[PDB]
C-alpha cells in the first residue's frame, strides 16, 4: 500500500478519533473511487484484461482497509461505543470491521477470483438451439410466450448453463466469505448481513409479518392456478398441486405481472398494461429516464447531473460487447459520478425499473456531502424503497392518463379490481420469494445446509413459500439457487421483502402529507412539494441515524408493519376470496410430490 495511503499518528480518545476520521476520509475516497471505476469498466466490458485490473483494485481495497481497520481496533476498540458524537460512533465501526481483509494473501487472491468467475459465468451464459442471452432473449420468451414446450426449453436451459458450472466456485466462496467475518465476531456471513438492522428480534419478525400476508398470496395463487389450468388443462396443471415453475411471466417466478393479459378478472375494460401504447408512440429508453427524472424534480427533490447523462449505459450495446445487463445503480464516492447500467428495453414493467434504480441514484445525490461511511441507506431496505414509492404513483391510471400512456379514463368497481389485481401479480405474488431467498442462504452460510443438500433445501422452500415445482427432474449436479442474479453477484435479499412492505407505509404516510382524501390505491403524490420535503429529510439522513428513529419520524411509528399493504390492497384481498370460494378451489398445494409430465418429442420441437 502506497504510505500516502496509510495512517499517522492519532491519541486514543474522541478528541483523536475525530482526526483519525477526517484522514480516513480524504484517502478512502480515492480508493473507493479506483475500486468502483475498475468494476465499471468489467461490468460495461467482460474481458480478461478487465478482471485482472478489478481484482487488483480489489486487493488494494483489502491492503487499505487492515491498514486503518487494525489502528482502528488498536486504538479505539474498547472506547468508541461511548463517543459523544453518533456520526463518529458509526464510522469508527464500520471501520474496524475488515471483512476479506481479515483473510491472508493468498486467500485474499483466491476470493477476489472467486467473484470475479462467478461473475463471469451467470452474465455470459447462453442457451444455444438444435444462441439465446438472458436479457433480450430468454426474458422475453418467458414474459410473452404461450407454448408449454418454449418456455420450458428456456427455463430448463437457463438453469443449467448458469447453475451447474456455479457449484464448485459457489462452496469455495462461503468457506472463505465465514472465515473472513468469523475473525470480526460473527458467527457467519449471514450473522453479519443480517446485523446492519440492529434488531435482536429481526427474523421473529420478519416471520410474523409472513404470517398476516399469507393468506393474501394463498388466494392469489389459487386464482392464477385455476386461470393456468383453462389454457395449459389438466395434464400440465394438478388443480391442489404446485405451478410449474414456467409459466408465470419469469425466470424464477418471482413477479407475474407479465402473465396479466392471461387474469384479467374484467378483459372487456381497458387494457392496464400500456406498452403497446409505449411502443406505438415510439418511446426510447432516453425519454424513459427523462419522464422519471421529471417526477422527481416535480416533488422539488433534485434532478440528474451532467456526469449521469454523459456517463450512464442507458442501452445494451450493439457492437456486441459482453456486458452484465442486470440493472444497478452506481455511487462512484467521489460526489460528482453517478451512474445507471442498464439494459433498458421499451415496456411498462421496465419503465418502474427506471424508476426502482433512479431512486438508488437520488439517494446518493441527497447524502453525498456525509462522510464516506454514512453514504448508505437508514437500513438496506430504505435504499430499495425509494424508486418504488414514486413508482406506485406513476401506474395509477389517473398519472398514466396525465402523461398521454391511457386515453380511456374510468372509476367503477370493475376497473378497480382490474387495477389492483394487476398490481397484486406485481406485489403480492414476489412476498414469498422475497422472504426465502435468504432463508436459504443463512442456512447455507451457518452450515445446516452443506453442499450435498443446496438444491434439496432450495426447492424444499421454493415448494413450501411460493407453491411451484421444477418442469423437469433435478437432482444434487444441479445449482438452482445460483441461477439467480444475487448469489453468484454475492448481493443481499432480504432488503427486497423488508422493502415490499415498507415502501406502503411510506405511500401511506407521503399521501397523507400531500393532502389526498381518497382510496391509498388511487393516490398520486406527483407535483407535491410538501410530500418532496418529508422523503429529502429521510434521504439526506444517510446512515447517521437508527433507522427506527427516522421510520417514527417520517410515518409515526417506529417498526415495520403490514397494515398499510393490506389497506391498500383490501378490495382485491376480499374479491379474490370470495372468487375462490364460489369456484370451489382449495387453498395451497397438499399433493406437495407432484410434477408435470415431458412434452410429447421433447425437445425435438
Ligand atoms: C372513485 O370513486 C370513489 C368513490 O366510489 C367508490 O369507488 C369507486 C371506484 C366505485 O367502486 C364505487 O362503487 C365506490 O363506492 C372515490 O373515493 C371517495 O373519494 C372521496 C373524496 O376524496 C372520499 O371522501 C372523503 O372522505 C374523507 C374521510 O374519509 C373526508 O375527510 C373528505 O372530506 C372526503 O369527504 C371518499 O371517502 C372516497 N370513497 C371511498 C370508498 O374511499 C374516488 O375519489 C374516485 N376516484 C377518482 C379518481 O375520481
Ligand atoms: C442428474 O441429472 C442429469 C440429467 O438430468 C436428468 O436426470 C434424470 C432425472 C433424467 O430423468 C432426465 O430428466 C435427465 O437426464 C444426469 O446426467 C445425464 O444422465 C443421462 C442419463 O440419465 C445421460 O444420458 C446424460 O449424458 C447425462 N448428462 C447430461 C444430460 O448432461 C445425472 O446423471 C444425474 N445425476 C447426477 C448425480 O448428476
Ligand atoms: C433490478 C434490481 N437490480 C439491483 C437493485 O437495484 O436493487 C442491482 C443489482 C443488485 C444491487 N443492485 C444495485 O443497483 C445496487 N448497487 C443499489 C444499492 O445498493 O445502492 C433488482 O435486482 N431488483 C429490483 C427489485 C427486485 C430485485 C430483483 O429483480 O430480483
Ligand atoms: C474493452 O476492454 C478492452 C480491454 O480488455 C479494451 O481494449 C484495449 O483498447 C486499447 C485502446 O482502445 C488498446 O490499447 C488495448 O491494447 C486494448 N486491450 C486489449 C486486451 O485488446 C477495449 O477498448 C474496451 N472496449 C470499449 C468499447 O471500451
Ligand atoms: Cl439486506
Ligand atoms: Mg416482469
Ligand atoms: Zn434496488
Amino acid at each position: 500500500l502506497d504510505p500516502g495511503l496509510q495512517p499517522g499518528q492519532f491519541s486514543a480518545d474522541e478528541a483523536g478519533a475525530q482526526l483519525f476520521a477526517q484522514s480516513y476520509q480524504s484517502s478512502a475516497e480515492q480508493v473507493l473511487f479506483q475500486s468502483v471505476a475498475a468494476s465499471w469498466a468489467h461490468d460495461t466490458n467482460i474481458t480478461a484484461e478487465n478482471a485482472r485490473r478489478q481484482e487488483e483494485a480489489a486487493l488494494l481495497s483489502q491492503e487499505f482497509a487492515e491498514a486503518w481497520g487494525q489502528k482502528a481496533k488498536e486504538l479505539y476498540e474498547p472506547i468508541w461505543q461511548q463517543f459523544t458524537d453518533p456520526q463518529l460512533r458509526r464510522i469508527i465501526g464500520a471501520v474496524r470491521t475488515l471483512g476479506s481483509a481479515n483473510l491472508p494473501l493468498a486467500k485474499r487472491q483466491q476470493y477476489n477470483a472467486l467473484l470475479s468467475q462467478m461473475s463471469r459465468i451467470y452474465s455470459t451464459a447462453k442457451v444455444c438451439l438444435p444462441c439465446w442471452s438472458l436479457d433480450p432473449d430468454l426474458t422475453n420468451i418467458l414474459a410473452s410466450s404461450r407454448s408449454y414446450a418454449m418456455l420450458l426449453f428456456a427455463w430448463e436451459g437457463w438453469h443449467n448453463a448458469a447453475g451447474i458450472p456455479l457449484k464448485p466456485l459457489y462452496e469455495d466462496f462461503t468457506a472463505l466469505s465465514n472465515e473472513a467475518y468469523k475473525q470480526d465476531g460473527f458467527t457467519d456471513t449471514g450473522a453479519y448481513w443480517r446485523s446492519w438492522y440492529n434488531s435482536p428480534t429481526f427474523e421473529d419478525d420478519l416471520e410474523h409479518l409472513y404470517q398476516q400476508l399469507e393468506p393474501l398470496y394463498l388466494n392469489l395463487h389459487a386464482f392464477v392456478r385455476r386461470a393456468l389450468h383453462r389454457r395449459y388443462g389438466d395434464r400440465y396443471i394438478n388443480l391442489r398441486g404446485p405451478i410449474p415453475a414456467h409459466l408465470l411471466g419469469d425466470m424464477w417466478a418471482q413477479s407475474w405481472e407479465n402473465i396479466y393479459d392471461m387474469v384479467v378478472p374484467f378483459p372487456d375494460k381497458p387494457n392496464l398494461d400500456v406498452t403497446s401504447t409505449m411502443l406505438q408512440q415510439g418511446w426510447q429508453a432516453t425519454h424513459m429516464f427523462r419522464v422519471a427524472e421529471e417526477f422527481f424534480t416535480s416533488l422539488e427533490l433534485s434532478p440528474m447531473p451532467p456526469e449521469f447523462w454523459e456517463g450512464s449505459m442507458l442501452e445494451k450495446p450493439a457492437d456486441g460487447r459482453e456486458v452484465v445487463c442486470h440493472a444497478s445503480a452506481w455511487d462512484f464516492y467521489n460526489r460528482k459520478d453517478f451512474r445507471i447500467k442498464q439494459c433498458t428495453r421499451v415496456t411498462m414493467d421496465q419503465l418502474s425499473t427506471v424508476h426502482h434504480e433512479m431512486g438508488h441514484i437520488q439517494y446518493y445525490l441527497q447524502y453525498k456531502d456525509l462522510p464516506v461511511s454514512l453514504r448508505r441507506g437508514a437500513n438496506p431496505g430504505f435504499h430499495e424503497a425509494i424508486g418504488d414509492v414514486l413508482a406506485l404513483s406513476v401506474s395509477t391510471p389517473e398519472h398514466l392518463h396525465k402523461i398521454g400512456l391511457l386515453d380511456r379514463v374510468t372509476n367503477d368497481t370493475e376497473s378497480d379490481i382490474n387495477y389492483l389485481l394487476k398490481m397484486a401479480l406485481e406485489k403480492i405474488a414476489f412476498l414469498p420469494f422475497g422472504y426465502l431467498v435468504d432463508q436459504w442462504r443463512w442456512g447455507v452460510f451457518s452450515g445446516r445446509t452443506p453442499p450435498s443438500r443446496y438444491n434439496f433445501d432450495w426447492w424444499y422452500l421454493r415448494t413450501k413459500y411460493q407453491g411451484i415445482c421444477p418442469p423437469v427432474t433435478r437432482n444434487e449436479t444441479h445449482f438452482d439457487a445460483g441461477a439467480k442474479f444475487h448469489v453468484p453477484n454475492v448481493t443481499p435479499y432480504i432488503r427486497y421483502f423488508v422493502s415490499f412492505v415498507l415502501q406502503f407505509q411510506f405511500h401511506e404516510a407521503l399521501c397523507k402529507e400531500a393532502g389526498y382524501e381518497g382510496p391509498l390505491h388511487q393516490c398520486d403524490i406527483y407535483r407535491s412539494t410538501k410530500a418532496g420535503a418529508k422523503l429529502r429529510k429521510v434521504l439526506r439522513a444517510g446512515s447517521s441515524r437508527p433507522w427506527q428513529e427516522v421510520l417514527k419520524d417520517m410515518v409515526g411509528l417506529d417498526a415495520l408493519d403490514a397494515q398499510p399493504l393490506l389497506k391498500y390492497f383490501q378490495l382485491v384481498t376480499q374479491w379474490l376470496q370470495e372468487q375462490n370460494q364460489q369456484n370451489g378451489e382449495v387453498l395451497g398445494w397438499p399433493e406437495y410430490q407432484w410434477h408435470p409430465p415431458l412434452p410429447d418429442n421433447y425437445p425435438e420441437g
